[PDB]
């Protein structure tokens, strides 16, 4: 553990967990690692996860930063993660005192994409080689990467968007917010992509077989230094879960439902899947988030209904809250996965080879579904659209759930992805060799 | 894009730059604000500290200016004297600006520092912009000063500025016409170097000064950009609000004469006599000591105990810094008395307060004219120059009464208030221009 | 870039734009360029254009001449009074020219003031040149007007200039044929001052006007140099064609009537009706204000709601200024409707865009004649001087449909574009002269 | 107390002490007084006096000018001129002055200053009416004669001999002439002039200045002491009988050589006068002076230890002179001191070392205030015998007429000091003139 490295996730479970994963991974490869967190955390969950991680890994060290107050309405409405990410920039300078005192000077720092522009000054005064880890799809990341020239190019939204060395992305996959220049979200991505130039390398949670077209497209696309790190290894946070029912079930019989760290859909729609879930007869494990964005704000299982919970009393079990998704997904009993297609959830399923039913709700998740379908890892119906854009059928959903359980071709293809994913983590694997090579390059 | 703001001395110069800087930061530019020490007035120093603690990501660049060194520019004013001191030392900042870790894309300089600042970034890759504290109408007079000085052989009536109504000779300040005085030398020296500036920022909206903004555009300053009204950085802890809450809406008349303007000893007693005689409710900010806040160490021994007792029911007299923008927003204030320094004037317009115009020194008279033109307030030209003139209680009181009860003004003033709102809106020109400007900054 | 060159355009977009292009051309070819402008500019557009030029082309310096008060009577034209107010202050170029660092090796002056700078080129011996913005056939008529207006001054079917196709009197403006009008005096006097010039550049080439170049060479202008077509300057933008991107190639008709408004409102509406009948997809740039950018405040009141809605999915209208050269260059544009201002005509040939000719005033009719001879466009003679006649929509529609479907025209038009390039290419005849002129200039 | 006023002395206690008294006097008369001082101060004493003054008068404000980079006192007077502009900020921030009273030496520099920040200005002269005219008539005199004559005449003033006149002042080349001549020219700007004199002391002198174009001269003499109270010092003063003690002070700077000083020290014991002697080591600098009383010799101290006391350093002169014990004064005759003697009615012996003082000695003689020997002359020029001195020294103790003449002079001084008298009247009037 001669080399000293830090990783600095900003906000959100999707951002936070992987970086921890990168750190544990880095520690495993003889790196000395500090993990930087900024408080107060947006969600109760983020700290809960963080606390365990440090307890679980003593060798890795916690490096908190306390946030200063801010009040800017320029950011549209009130979504806390952009606000949290924005606040982090306001207090980012507070970082400098913290880095100056590090015992063995940091060889490199790994920084979440959202604040790559603020850190840059910090990265010139203290000359730290700075790296980034991408939580999104390489195909989706390819879109952001080419966004600035594409945003400069036109004023209206066309039928299909062409990123230069990649298959054109349908506009339906793209978020509205991305398209309009005036909107801030556009501002945050554009500036940050520019800051990539300063960075020594860019790391993404995907592997070359997995996104062959995109990774190369990125290569000639102005993102030369991108390294396919993924799939990010398990956090090894053992353990906090009781699953007597899961053990009883036959291997690959049970269906797992998670819509991500945040809730994805309306109750009326939600009841529709529950009704369709009954029609399918799949044994299930369902994790439900009452609060669409914050764990702290949810004190609501009223939404599914009284009759349904008793009706599926022996068919399935549901958790209202947080459960270990990878711990559950590695179980022999789980054979199908219905996800919101956040890239971390999609990547974990590919690593464990669990067939996916893609049900993207917002953001980059629609683009990840296209990768899920292109990979052959999962089944996706593009026509479902964004959440609340259309109300998709109980009867319609049931046919798709029945296909995932009884389509053997998906199982053979899903099995291949697990083998493809495993091979890249083997000593001869490009992903393991790239991580090992990057660690070798870090200076004393 | 890194932008640096270089305000000169004075809360009139200081307040606008910080306000914009906060606006720039809100809209996402990396912002640095340049301050130098010492500062003439306590408020500027106290304010800067407050502003930075409220806005953490804005960098503070502090330089100690060289000791006052001079020859020429007859100056009897402390704030103007400090401006000369900042201007003579701006050329020593070239070494510091060259090595800044996040290099500046552009500098937004103060009008007074524009000539020295333009020379400073000549061989550096930094765009030079200037923010104008005053009104657009005054800028037309500034542009015409060389023509005004050359063909000004006769002391008669007013001079017709080329694209708008002629200004009375009484409105032009006598100091502006004397080349020896600092006010004239600085105005002339800066206008000559305005052509080396990428853009000139102004605190007026297109609705407020359509003729003045248009006249300057065709008069050689073709890069003018209206961004007004500037928005408050809304940072404040001390509350002096309580008396007002007791007051009925619109009853109170607010009197203030800016950061560094004081009345005559005969005028303070005649103004006080008028406030009693009028019978109006009022809020008085008393700045008897003079410009500097530190030396104005007196504490209401200007009027005496007898007067406070008589007026306590209808008035509160405060000596010290008051949160002007907040007071103006209050339901209670239905009148304002102003020296018509532009920043007060803009605030009156944004918050729709009827204004009673009372110039004491410099641009105030022209701005007073603008205020009258737009219906914002009533101006009495005959009163002429405060500090050169004395007005009796009878005259003052009647005007005070008249402004409070002009419903046409209250209706008229509101209309300006609406227009100021529109411009800030995304459609509205002033915000749009800044949004237009901000993109430009990215290079 | 050793050689020091200054070009002076007096007024009008048509005069201003070509001169800027010549300036850019000179700098690219190794001259060091000063550009002289006279303010206040008649129009907002020249100023808009000039500021962008200097910011885009920053190695070229800007020399400005502030104009003095003028008052002569006998309202003519705003660009003709500005052309005569620049000659009332043309002695103000003396101080400026004497101060210039690398002294001028040659100055290029607009033809309107060649008689007034004659004296200035003797005192400071500047080899002076002039660039003509009209056609080579219309300059021939301009260059023989003095000798034609000595004989019986009247009108015949055709008036003839020495060695070129006789020009009809229907193409010649009526004010050029009366010797007591302003026009003639300025043309006669400036053609007399062409003998003091070292060269006379025109915006054309010899394939386009073979007879005019020799007619002008064998009639008193032996030092005439055709350096056409003038190259394009930069501008940096393009949020003008979101619809242009969606439209298919060569399918869009571009309607421009020049820097200024042309036809009467009643006439325009028939074209608008005409456009509709044709089905041509179109991009239309409408200038409401017939002569002044500043004066035009009309909007949707030119064509009516009725038309704008119906063509809503098939055409777009831009009011004011558009980057005409960039638009024409676009793959989408397939036809050009022009007032046949010469500068516009040379770019259409340069860009190979087919023309429907609707000359409105002045030299435009002769230019229309040139367009016909070249094979560049379709022209109807009988349409006449603008507002002389009212042209029915049906007649307008037919020519337009004919333009869309006329294959020989495209082939001939395509052929013209190749030739224009041929001249521009380094071996090229027009290219050769400009390169040569610089070689002559002495440091 | 409405009016607000400021004083500015550049250097020497010759000017500062009077100015402060001017400052205190002005405060008494209802004036807001600000005293402007120059730093660093040339002398530790000069610095010493200022701290005491503000501390003693709480209500008098102090404003200071820090200074940017021959005689130290003269050169510094020159330095203040360099930094005069520094004054400009100070005036601008003032809580504005109804008038400023400024030192004669730097009046020329300030003229520009007064005109921009409109302030009526005055100067106060610490030298005699007879001497001021010599400065006052000097500029014409230098150009017109350019020669050396036994005596020189100022228009309405009895001519005083060259012997009195300082040599340097005579030379056109010298720095001193430029300062004096230039400043008088600047004298035109001031709305008043003040000298530490009263008409009675020099009716002839005051008139000539009035005659000679110094129409605005105002004599406000004698200036009231600004003083500390109360210190139990000089138990050696209270002990002695009235008028038994001779107090010797050659200046606010040293004036004579150790051997020349030894002759007076030997003369003092022969004279028999009881004495309190203020002995300064530094010829011109208090900080420079680091010598003990070894110029007089150990022997002198043992012999006279009961008879008299020697103070090395500074003492409060007005405080000492006012004492009953003092009956004789020996003075270098600096005017400020001479005026103090007249107001306190203490007989003087005049031994002027340098400068204006010899002329000052002449005034004392016309007055009858003290006994003077002209022949002794400029200090260190000649050696004056111990035997010769005592006879004059004894004569000062035992002359009845002198006591009478001196008694009147004190009486005359008071009358002007009182409300009816002109010096008081003008002060009242000038303040009245002062406009808020
Ligand atoms: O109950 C839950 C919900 C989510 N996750 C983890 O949350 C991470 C982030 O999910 P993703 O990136 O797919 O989407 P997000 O929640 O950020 O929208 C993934 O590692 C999931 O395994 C988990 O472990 N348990
Ligand atoms: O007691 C005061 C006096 C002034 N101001 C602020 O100072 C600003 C500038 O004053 P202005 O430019 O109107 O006058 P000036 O001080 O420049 O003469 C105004 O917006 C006021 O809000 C204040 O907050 N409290
Ligand atoms: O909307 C316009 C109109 C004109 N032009 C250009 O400006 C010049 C004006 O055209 P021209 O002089 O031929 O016509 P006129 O000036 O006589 O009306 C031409 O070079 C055009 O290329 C342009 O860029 N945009
Ligand atoms: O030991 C001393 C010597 C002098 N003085 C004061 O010195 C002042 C001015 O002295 P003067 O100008 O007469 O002499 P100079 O300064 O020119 O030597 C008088 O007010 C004295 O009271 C004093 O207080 N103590």
């Amino acid at each position: 553990v001669g080399a000293h490295i830090a990783l600095f996730p900003c906000a959100g479970m999707g951002h936070l967990l992987p970086f921890l994963r990168l750190a544990a991974m880095l520690d495993a490869r003889g790196c000395a690692v500090t993990v930087i967190t900024v408080k107060p955390t947006v969600s109760a969950a983020e700290s809960d996860h963080l606390s365990a991680f440090f307890t679980i890994h003593p060798r890795i060290t916690r490096l908190e930063f306390q946030l200063l107050p801010y009040q800017k309405s320029g950011l549209r409405n009130d979504d806390p993660f952009f606000i949290q990410m924005e606040t982090i920039a306001t207090s980012v300078h507070l970082l400098r005192p913290l880095l100056s005192s590090l015992s063995p000077p940091l060889s490199a720092i790994v920084s979440d994409f959202t604040l790559t522009s603020q850190v840059t000054d910090l990265v010139s005064d203290l000359p730290i080689s700075t790296y980034t880890l991408m939580t999104s799809s390489a195909a989706f990341f390819c879109l952001m990467a080419y966004l600035p020239k594409l945003l400069q190019i036109d004023v209206a939204n066309r039928d299909a968007i062409e990123i230069p060395d990649l298959g054109p992305i349908s506009m339906s996959s793209i978020p509205p917010k991305m398209l309009d220049p005036s909107d801030f979200f556009s501002a945050f991505i554009s500036s940050n992509v520019s800051s990539l130039h300063k960075v020594k390398g860019v790391l993404i949670n995907t592997f070359n077989s997995f996104e062959s077209e995109a990774i190369e497209a990125v290569r000639r696309n102005g993102v030369d230094h991108i390294l396919p790190i993924g799939p990010l290894e398990s956090y090894d946070a053992k353990k906090a879960h009781d699953l007597p029912w899961l053990d009883e079930q036959p291997p690959e019989s049970v269906l797992f439902v998670s819509f991500g760290s945040r809730t994805a859909l309306s109750k009326e729609q939600i009841r529709e899947l529950g009704a369709a879930l009954e029609k399918s007869g799949c044994r299930f494990l369902w994790v439900l988030k009452g609060g669409k964005v914050d764990k702290e704000d949810k004190e609501e299982e009223d939404m599914l209904g009284a009759s349904f919970v008793e009706r599926t009393k022996k068919k399935g079990l549901i958790v209202k809250g947080w459960v270990k998704q990878e711990q559950i997904l590695a179980h022999p009993a789980i054979g199908g996965f219905v996800s919101h297609c956040g890239w971390n959830s999609v990547i974990e399923a590919a690593r464990l080879g669990v067939p996916v039913l893609a049900w993207p709700q917002h953001g980059d998740q629609s683009v990840n579904a296209g990768v899920v379908e292109k990979a052959g890892l999962g089944l996706w119906v593009r026509e479902w659209g964004w959440g609340q854009t259309k109300l998709i059928g109980r009867e319609e959903i049931a046919e798709k759930m029945i296909e995932v359980m009884q389509d053997e071709k998906l199982r053979v293809s899903a099995g291949e992805v697990r083998a493809k994913a495993k091979e890249t983590r083997e000593v001869d694997g490009d992903s393991e060799a790239l991580l090992q090579r990057l660690i070798h390059s870090f200076n004393n």
